[PDB]
Parts: structure tokens; sequence; C-alpha cells
């Protein structure tokens, strides 16, 4: 219908190979904080048939067994044993980890004040926040993820024991335009495949599918007769997680923030400290849309921030609102500059970044869920 | 001013450790179709200090010597001392390439009529064309691209022997608000940040990239008084590539496409053969794209398509003119469907995939530049 239009995003779940390595580079970053709040950690993780590869640089005073931390996160993600397709217990688990480069290390942070301190690396971030979900996130990309959950849900409780961790889904949805913003009207297509035993048959995965996963997660005001399911369209997924497809942390960077709505700079999350804005800025940017939208001042909302290695203050910030504020960009940057603060070295404080809750970002979005700081909004002034 | 924002981009050079991985991927990638045009190729590269690592999956009749294939792609960015960083005579390559799963070549491929082939995976992609540049092309990126390109020049011809291969640019413009169309207007900063020797001081490079760089890539009209540049910021930059930063395939999503501009699915292109839709599924939309521009029907517009593994035509597509053109989404998408057909196995004889001209797309970003088949508009019949 006319002024309708359709919009897909995807998820992955926790045992796609892409995501094994954003939690593993996440659990390292996280047992390094543990120990050692101001670590510099940039760890890249590489996932292939019996390989998990860490690869980058980390100076830190912790004490840190990467075989273990390794092998409880995969643990973790149930990838445990060979009829699986991989095994924490008995993978190789390979060491790359050489220091920060300290020409890095002088022009960021030494000798620095922590406020002043410089962003990490030059870049580009954006934040989105959308008042279509109560979580100020798109419908297409919370019910992808949902759906991914809802199979881990079910694989772990036994419920449908077939089921294996690598999973994909995907989701398109038909909007309404309103005024800038966007409503929801039907589920037009859903996607599921996801990694299976050699004895289930392709009727009995589809049927649960259906039933179990889809049922138990979209409201059925959103499907129809005209709803469009492709379940395991591939027809086998037995050969999967690494051995399927090799991963590499950074290469999940949609499913990991808004679905391909909004905008993306580039920037991998996973694997670093809070000195690295591609990480820091996004989730300050994110917690500014989110506060914008949150206090009434748009229902749809952009952000765009840039930085230059060693500089603290951004480079650039913009802000576009969809048409769905009473007042201009320029109103809202100047209410931007009034409520936050967007060096590094303060965001840090303002979003508690020296934490160790990053594994818990890593898979199903960084956005949208459990009341991180960067989701909890700022009341501001004006 | 009212009705002006701001907008950055990045762009990275040559010898950046992630676009190492994306050429060493596409240089493995074009010698397979070299000797099969068939090979299903899915190959990522990882590179830290002194090391190369090849892994993925690959079913083709080619017999390819990784050891060569490698070494040439590193020897032709310029690693080619230890000196530098990195050597491609004396560092190590690692390879972990199996076949392609046969549960994937089997929903995908295997005893299918080429025109119908499944797309290799799900996911969604998006194209994007404005008018702003004659390459129908954000001036933002075409500028930090440039800038890379100049640095290379440089670099090869000896007029600034101290340069090293690894850089990274960025350039803030700012735009014109014009009937959903943008005007650029002037570059608000510009980033550039560049390896170099042991003996150059600081001075000496910041004159160097004000004069011999940036004055000559940027045109003199959108330099100012209060352009603000930031030249070497971090102070010293002699460590790098690989040695300064562990580099992965696929890690340059947002350089590759539009820097920022339009919108991303989340794929990467390098290492892939035109099954993979995150590749060829994204050069036909910027096809499409451009061709709505060049054919006069919009000045700025988006694409989105979504594919799922196994199926051939897309689940989904989608127009955003941003108020551009007269004719509605709804008109443009029927001529859309008249004039083109996104299944990846007539994309591929459409834009001529099994071609080995891949290493080329995998620096300076794939759109834009050398009239490449997707960057010749089709003929619009309606
Ligand atoms: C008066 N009014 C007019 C409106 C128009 C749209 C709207 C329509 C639309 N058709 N196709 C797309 C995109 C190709 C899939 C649309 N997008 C859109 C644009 C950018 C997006 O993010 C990122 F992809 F860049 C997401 C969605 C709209 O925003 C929405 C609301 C509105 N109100
Ligand atoms: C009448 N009219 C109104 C217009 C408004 C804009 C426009 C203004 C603007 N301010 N800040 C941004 C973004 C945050 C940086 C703006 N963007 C924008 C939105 C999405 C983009 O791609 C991708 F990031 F999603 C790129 C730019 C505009 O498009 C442009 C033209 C117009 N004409
Ligand atoms: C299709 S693979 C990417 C292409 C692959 N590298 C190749 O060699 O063709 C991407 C993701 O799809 C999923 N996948 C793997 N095997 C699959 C199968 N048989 N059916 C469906 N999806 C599969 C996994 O989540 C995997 O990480
Ligand atoms: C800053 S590094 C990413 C952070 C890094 N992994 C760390 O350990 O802090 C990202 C890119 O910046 C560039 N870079 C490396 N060393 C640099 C330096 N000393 N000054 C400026 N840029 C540098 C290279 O292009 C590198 O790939």
């Amino acid at each position: 219908e006319e002024g309708t239009f359709l919009f897909t995003s995807e998820s992955v779940g926790e045992g796609h190979p892409d995501k094994i390595c954003d939690q593993i580079s996440d659990a390292v970053l996280d047992a390094h904080l543990q120990q050692d709040p101001d670590a510099k950690v940039a760890c890249e993780t590489v996932a292939k048939t019996g390989m998990i590869l860490l690869a980058g640089e980390i100076t830190s005073r912790a004490a840190v067994d990467y075989q273990k931390v390794v092998r409880e996160a995969v643990k973790h993600i149930g990838y445990d044993d060979s009829s699986k397709g991989f095994d924490y217990k008995t993978c190789n688990v390979l060491v790359a980890l050489e220091q920060q480069s300290p020409d890095i290390a002088q022009g960021v942070h030494l000798d620095r004040n922590e406020e002043d301190i410089g962003a990490g690396d030059q870049g580009l971030m954006f934040g989105y926040a959308t008042d279509e979900t109560e979580e100020c996130m798109p419908l297409t990309i919370v019910l992808a993820h949902k759906l991914n959950a809802k199979l881990a849900e079910l694989r772990r409780n036994g419920t449908l024991p077939w089921l294996r961790p690598d999973s994909k889904t995907q989701v398109t949805v038909q909007y309404m335009q309103d005024r800038g913003a966007v409503l929801p009207i039907r589920v037009h297509t859903i996607v599921i495949s996801v990694q299976h035993d050699e004895e289930v048959c392709l009727d009995e995965m589809r049927d649960a599918l259906k039933e179990k996963v889809i049922k138990a997660v979209v409201p059925a005001k959103y499907l129809d007769e005209d709803t469009i399911y492709h379940l395991q369209p591939s027809g086998r997924f037995v050969i999967g997680g690494p051995q399927g497809d090799a991963g590499l942390t950074g290469r999940k960077i949609i499913v990991d923030t808004y679905g391909g709505w909004g905008a993306h700079g580039g920037g991998a999350f996973s694997g670093k400290d809070y000195t690295k804005v591609d990480r820091s800025a996004a989730y300050a940017a994110r917690w500014v849309a989110k506060s914008l939208v949150k206090g009434g001042l748009c229902r749809r909302v952009l952000v765009q921030v840039s930085y230059a290695i060693g500089v603290s203050h951004p480079l650039s910030i913009s802000i576009f609102h969809y048409g769905t504020s009473q007042k201009s960009e320029r109103e809202l940057l100047e209410i931007v500059k009034k409520n936050f603060d967007l060096r590094p070295g303060v965001i840090v404080r303002d979003l508690d970044l020296k934490k160790p809750i990053y594994q818990r970002t890593a898979a199903y979005g960084h956005f949208g869920r459990d009341s991180f700081p960067w989701e909890v909004p700022k009341k501001l002034k004006y």
C-alpha cells in the first residue's frame, strides 16, 4: 500500500562462528578488566575447524590464562563434543598477542589526564533510536535476535535436543510511514537456519521452527496468510560452527547495532577497551539517541560523531531527526552540547566502561537490552 | 548555517592491515578464477606481526600456490623489508583452508541450473548513489580515498621516501540540503595518519602532508581559514602495518562502500565468489542505484535487497529516493522489476562476476571507480 515499505534485518546465534569470535574477544577483555581496570586491549579472534587463534595487542597488569578463558567461553556457547563439529575441551588455542604499540600508547594515553586521553583511533560512529518499540530499537532486529535466543533456550533446556549452537535468522517487516517515524504493520518474511544433528528430518525441524520458535516469539497479530517462511531453506545444516565457515571478530557489526537501520561507521566493538572509540563512542551515541527519544524531543533520530587519534574532543557531531522533532538540528545539537561530553575519558566515567560486562554484550546485539548504562536515558536540561 | 550539516567519512591505504587482508583474500580469489571460473571461494585472511594466515573454504579445480600468491600481493603493497615492519620475502604464510561444506554446496548450487542457483547465504545488502559527484559517490569518501592514493603515489615515485604503506585519512564536509539531495560546501576537517621512517621529523611530515598531499587532492575552493587539519595527530607512527595492529578480511566494509552514507547490510566483499550475495547483490544494488541516478529518475537513492540461503530470488526489495524523484517508491520498484533480475545466477552474467578483477576492487573502495560493470548504468525501459 502507498506510504508503506519493507525492511529486512538479520541476527545470528551464539554459536555462529563470527559471534563465537566476538564472545571470545570480549571474554579476554573482561578477564583483563577483572584484574586491571586500565588494561589496553585489542584482541581479535579467528575461528576455523578445531582452532581458536587470538591475534592483537594487549598491555595489562593482569595475569590471564588464555587457554582457560577461551575454552570456558566455547563451553558456554555449547560446543562440547566432536559430534557437534567443535569441542572446547580438545580444540587448538593459539595465541599471537603482543604489547600495544608504544607509538599508539604515547600518542593516545601516556602521561595524559584520564578525562583528556586522546581517542584511540580516528573514525566515525553513529547512534540511532526509534520509538517503534519500548526499548527504542527497530522491530526487525529485535525479532531476529529473539528468534536466535529462543533456539538457544530450546537447545539448552533439552526441548529440541537436535539443535546445535550455530544459527541465523532474518525478519522482513512491512512498515507504515508516520511523519518520519515508522509503524510496524506485519511480518512479511522469516528465515531461520540452524545447525542440527544427523538424525532429525527436515519436516520435523520445519514444524518445530514454526510452532515452537516463531510462534513463541513473534506476536500472532503480525503473522498472516501471506507471511513467507524459509525454514531450513538449505535443506541440510549438519556441518556448522567454525567447521562450516571461518569466523572472525567484528564481522557482525550490523547485527551488533541496528540491523541496517540508522547508520554505521565501520568499527567493530568486541575485544576493545574504552579508549577505542569504535566501541565507546558508538555506545555514547546510542545513549544520546535514546535520551533524545525517551526525552520526547523526537521519535526517530540518528547521531554521527567522529574522532582523530590522539585528540579527545570529537571532530564533528551531527543530528538527523527524520522530520520527527519540532526542534531544528541546530537546537538538538545545542541540547546535546549542554548535556553530554563525548570525550572518551568522560564517556568511560558516565558509562562505567572499565566494568567487565563486555562478554554479555557480544551476542543478541549491544543495544536495546538489559539496561546497560548506554540504555538508561539521561534526563536532559534545556 | 540553517539547512547545512556535517558528514564525515574515512578511508585507509593499501598497507592498512585490514586492507592487506582484503587484497590478499581477493588475490587468492583471482588466482582461482584464472583457472576455474566456477571456483567456490570463501577465503578469510588474518595479519599480525610476521604472519599471513588464510582460513576458510575453497572448492576449485585450480592448482594455486598460496605462498606465491600471498607474497606477491604483499610485495605489491610495498612491505618488502624488516625496517618497514613486514616483508613479503620472509614472513610466515600459514594455510587453514578446507573444501566448501558439502551441506552448503548441496543447498546452494549442486545440480542447479546456473540462472537458478540459490543465494550462497541469507542476508541484506544496500546500494546507494548520489548526484553530488559525476561518479555518483559521496564527496567525503571520494576525497578520503584519493588522499590515501596520493600517499601511495608519492611513496612509490620516491618523492616522500619516508612514507610507509599503512595510512588512514578522514574528511568532514559541510553540506547544503537541496530538496533531499546534498551539495558540498566546504571541507571542515581533514585527518591524515601515515606510517613513516625513523628519520623524518614531525614538522617535515606535517608540511608535506598539507602541501604535497592535501593541496594535490582537495580543490582549494573547499579549503578556507577555518578548515581544521589533524596531520600525524598521534605524533609518531613508526611501528605500523600488521605489527602495529592485527588486520582481518572484511573489517573495512564502510570504507569499501559509501563512507557511512546510504546503508550497509554487514557483509564483507573480499575473498568471495559470485554465489556469496554479500558481494554480488551489493554490486548489483549499486548498479541499480547508479542506473536510477544516471537515468534521471532521482538525485539520491537507497536500494535494499535481501536473500535466503538456497533461494534464488530476493526475499525483499525496497527503494528510498530521499524525496528526489517525481515517481513514487512503488513506481521505482516497478521500473527496477522490469529492468533488473537480481538472482545471483543472472547478476553473474550481467556483471561478469567470474572475471578475475577482484584484487583491483580491494583498496580505494569498490564503487565509483574505473568503470567496473556495476558502475556502467543500465539504460532503463519504462
Ligand atoms: C513522511 N514519511 C516519509 C517516510 C519514509 C520512510 C522510509 C521509507 C523507506 N523505504 N525504503 C526505505 C529503505 C530502503 C529500505 C525507507 N526508509 C529508510 C531509510 C533509511 C533507513 O536506514 C538505513 F537503511 F539507512 C531505514 C529506512 C524510510 O525511512 C519512513 C518514514 C517516513 N515518513
Ligand atoms: C529538504 N532536505 C532536508 C534534508 C536533510 C538532509 C540530511 C541532513 C542530515 N543531518 N545529519 C545527517 C546525518 C547524521 C549525519 C543528515 N542526513 C543524512 C542522513 C543519513 C545519511 O546516511 C546514513 F548515515 F544513514 C547521510 C546523511 C541528511 O540526509 C539532506 C538533504 C535534505 N534535503
Ligand atoms: C553460508 S556460510 C558463508 C559461506 C561459506 N563460507 C561457504 O564456503 O560457502 C555463513 C553462515 O551460514 C550458516 N551456515 C553454514 N552452513 C549452513 C548450511 N548448510 N545451511 C544454512 N546455513 C548454513 C552459518 O551460520 C555460517 O556461519
Ligand atoms: C590505532 S590502530 C587500532 C588500535 C590498536 N589495535 C591498539 O592496540 O591500540 C588502527 C589503525 O591505526 C593506524 N595506526 C597504527 N599505529 C598508529 C600510530 N602510531 N599513529 C596513528 N595511527 C596509527 C593503523 O592504520 C592501524 O591499523
